[PDB]
């Protein structure tokens, strides 16, 4: 696998959550998510990722005009992740299109984009179910040019993307930016969508970030219908106008159709299989590009949730892949209830695991008392490896074998290393004093 790097040349292994779905309704285009939240999720948890949810309609809320005051707010809450040693990913995220397909349901595109041509929108029983509804088909349709009536929009969504990249193109703690949350093509699907105008938009979306930003991740999803439930991507590669080596990373999701139990586990542990499979494929396909898990989750309180989100932890990383997990938002699905009480996630997810490699990780481990991680040795890089320990199982100093310990900070619970790199792989392994 293939990682991305911090300015120290490290490579990063990416555990966070989506934040927030909160976002998608606020007037101020905000999460419902505070310094204090975010210091709670770093005590309890110890994560250094997020996918930060953005929207087109915020970022655009009239043709041509950007406001700032909006990218304001999304650099003070950016601030909150760097000041705690967090990576963003922002996420310019819809789903159904937009909050205009009803006089609320949707979520993304401004009012001004969204062309349903007076075809009806019905109330339905599921969110997702609106997708198919002649409005939101429509929508999508004029959005993709599909209709030959909009050429502009997405002319108009690659530079809403650019006035981002130029507010974040110099900021230290975004490392990603994922162009399209779930991409839908409306009355074009498979190999024919992703092949043809989703291909063409990330293009366009690519090229008119590399004018102001020319070292963030861009960050390609495929079609999401079918592909989230474990069938495979006609996404096509992407071109990286960048001087020296391409910059793309793939960031799917995984939502298996039984949800774990029974037959139902069975189908899902062989989604995940095939889901696994396909990723690394498309992920040659860009380039051999690193992989997010962009979203998966479930409602933690189904009987077999823990063992689902262990496999899939472990699959990531077996793949070399970040994960932001859907989401922080208060619920059963989440890491805390409405009332702060922490769900099953905060100990399944609260374990050891190395942050920033000054290598390659060929492969690592962990419990709730021991990290080992064996690295490809990468002699040009002089920062140490970075690694978080719970205090839990770390209530005091460490051992440490086949490394040296540079710092151990028991507040912010993390553990810097040195090893060589001339002498071949070299595995490390933390356990705590006796
Ligand atoms: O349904 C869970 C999530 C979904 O959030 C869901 O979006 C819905 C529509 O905005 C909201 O009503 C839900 O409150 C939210 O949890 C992600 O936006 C989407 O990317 C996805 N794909 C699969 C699952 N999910
Ligand atoms: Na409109
Ligand atoms: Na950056």
């Amino acid at each position: 696998p293939s990682y991305l790097k911090d300015d120290d040349g490290r490579s990063l292994i990416l555990r966070g959550f989506n934040t927030a779905s909160s976002a998608k309704s606020a007037p101020d285009g905000m999460p419902q998510f505070t310094e204090a939240d975010l210091a709670r999720e770093y005590a309890d948890m110890g994560t250094n990722f997020v996918r930060f949810l953005i929207s087109w309609r915020s970022v655009e809320p009239a043709p041509g005009v950007y406001d700032q005051q909006y990218l304001d707010r999304v650099e003070d809450r950016v601030g909150w992740y760097a000041e705690r040693g967090y990576k963003v990913m922002l996420d310019m995220h819809q789903d159904v299109y937009s909050g205009a397909i009803t006089p609320a349901i949707g979520n993304g595109a401004p009012a001004w984009a969204t062309y349903m041509d007076g075809l009806p929108v019905e109330p339905q029983p599921r969110w997702e179910l609106y997708y198919i509804q002649p409005g939101v088909m429509r929508a999508f349709d004029n959005f993709w040019n599909t209709t030959g009536k909009h050429p502009e929009l997405v002319e108009h969504y690659a530079k809403a993307w650019r006035a981002v990249a130029d507010r974040f193109a110099d900021n230290d703690a975004v490392v990603a930016y994922d162009l399209m949350n779930e991409p839908f093509g409306g009355s074009l699907q498979g190999p024919a969508f992703e092949a043809g105008p989703l291909a063409a938009m990330y293009q366009r979306t690519t090229d008119a970030i590399r004018q102001v930003d020319q070292d963030t991740w861009v960050c390609v999803a495929p079609q999401a219908i079918g592909v989230n439930q474990g069938l495979p991507s006609g996404l096509t590669k992407i071109d990286d106008p960048r001087a020296g080596q391409q910059r793309i990373a793939y960031c799917p999701h995984l939502y298996p159709l039984p949800l774990h139990e029974g037959l139902a586990r069975t189908l899902t542990d062989v989604t995940i299989d095939a889901w696994r499979a396909n990723t690394a494929h498309t992920a040659r396909v860009l380039g051999d590009v690193p992989i997010i898990l962009g979203e998966f989750g479930l409602d933690t309180t189904l009987p077999g949730a823990r063992d689902y989100i262990e496999r899939v932890y472990g699959t990531a990383r077996e793949m070399g892949a970040g994960v932001s997990y859907w989401s922080s938002d208060p619920g059963p699905w989440g890491p805390y209830l409405p009332d702060g009480t922490q769900t099953l996630l905060v100990d399944t997810l609260n374990k050891p695991y190395p942050r920033a490699v000054a290598g390659t990780p060929t492969e690592w481990s962990s419990t709730s008392d021991r990290l080992q991680l064996t690295i490809e040795p990468d002699a040009a890089i002089t920062a140490p490896t970075e690694i978080y320990l719970p205090e839990a199982g770390f209530p005091g100093d460490v051992h440490v074998e086949g490394a040296d310990v540079v710092g151990w900070d028991r507040q912010s619970r993390l553990l810097t290393v040195r090893t060589p790199a001339d002498s071949g792989n070299v595995t490390v392994t933390v356990t705590p004093a006796a």
